[PDB]
């Protein structure tokens, strides 16, 4: 017999409350056990009043350095080593979130992008970007091309010009820099340059949306297609042969990507440590927890080593684990905070065809010293 057994679920997407809403009809069944569903607004404040007490649950979801990232500089719920044991799950996947020498992150959604293929009238990924143009001159020779995306979209031409050369911290081996920055550079200025000249050299004007740019690839099937916060599922699909592929190099590497897992758990555990574990072990993660979301609200899968032989199945994770198996994981660099308002006057100024790169980037050599 259980007491109270009442739990505060935060999430607001499009999706899930249905799902979880039956997880909960089924333990309160026993005698005790009703949980609830909303969405974050007020949360922010309400954080810092219900950190010490508030009411009594709390568990939120969100992206990895969102909860992750935040909590572990707060008052997350350090599990301890011990599941690990008789779970046997991936050392990588543990490592990925090993802070000091705590657990201060719980990956239930992995979500990424990734670039499909045909194995029909789609040729594949030749080497590097160089070679693009070489597929877009023989597409077109019969009736196709070979690059369709939008241009001015967030999240994209960042990483592009961020892993080309230089533009925060320069990365060797797998190490990032503290007080060196590398933005006034020629690698950080070519690539700023070929991307903003893409477009002043097409049409100059820039008359492309989000839904028309990409209404280009989605108008038939040309030999760039990627998928993001639009439409991860849709029930089935049929197109005889499709697969996922990595994003190709350019000038020595590709862009700089990275997991999107999704931190959800208790704070400091507070709570009910014991149920809270117990709870997100025994009625989340697991056969039948997974089997709400999963059916009610599909999206991604875990990252468990015995459903993963069956979850392979699925291009969601196949695409993940892709980038995922050298490494893939956003870093924190507060400083990028600031650079947002930046990368904007810097991108969205060059792009009205007044302005050029070099004002940006002079100018911010200056002001991000001094």
């Amino acid at each position: 017999k259980t007491e109270e057994g009442k739990l505060v679920i935060w999430i607001n997407g499009d999706k899930g409350y249905n799902g979880l809403a039956e997880v909960g009809k089924k333990f309160e069944k026993d005698t005790g056990i009703k949980v609830t569903v909303e969405h974050p607004d007020k949360l922010e404040e309400k954080f810092p009043q219900v950190a010490a007490t508030g009411d009594g649950p709390d568990i939120i979801f969100w992206a990895h350095d969102r909860f992750g990232g935040y909590a572990q500089s707060g008052l997350l719920a350090e599990i301890t080593p011990d599941k690990a044991f008789q779970d046997k799950l991936y050392p990588f996947t543990w490592d990925a979130v090993r802070y000091n020498g705590k657990l201060i992150a719980y990956p239930i959604a992995v979500e990424a992008l990734s670039l499909i293929y045909n194995k029909d009238l789609l040729p594949n990924p030749p080497k590097t970007w160089e070679e693009i143009p070489a597929l877009d001159k023989e597409l077109k020779a019969k009736g196709k091309s070979a690059l369709m995306f939008n241009l001015q979209e967030p999240y994209f031409t960042w990483p592009l010009i961020a892993a080309d050369g230089g533009y925060a911290f320069k990365y060797e081996n797998g190490k990032y820099d503290i007080k060196d920055v590398g933005v006034d550079n020629a690698g950080a200025k070519a690539g700023l340059t070929f991307l903003v000249d893409l477009i002043k050299n097409k049409h100059m004007n820039a008359d492309t949306d989000y839904s028309i740019a990409e209404a280009a690839f989605n108008k038939g099937e040309t030999a760039m297609t990627i998928n993001g916060p639009w439409a991860w599922s849709n029930i089935d699909t049929s197109k005889v042969n499709y697969g996922v592929t990595v994003l190709p190099t350019f000038k020595g590497q590709p862009s700089k990507p990275f997991v999107g897992v999704l931190s959800a758990g208790i704070n400091a555990a507070s709570p009910n440590k014991e149920l809270a574990k117990e709870f997100l072990e025994n009625y989340l993660l697991t056969d039948e927890g997974l089997e709400a979301v999963n059916k009610d609200k599909p999206l991604g899968a875990v990252a468990l080593k015995s459903y993963e032989e069956e979850l392979a199945k699925d291009p969601r994770i196949a695409a993940t684990m892709e980038n995922a198996q050298k490494g893939e994981i956003m870093p924190n660099i507060p400083q990028m905070s600031a650079f947002w308002y930046a990368v904007r006057t810097a991108v969205i100024n060059a792009a009205s065809g007044r302005q050029t790169v070099d004002e940006a980037l002079k100018d911010a050599q200056t002001r991000i010293t001094k």
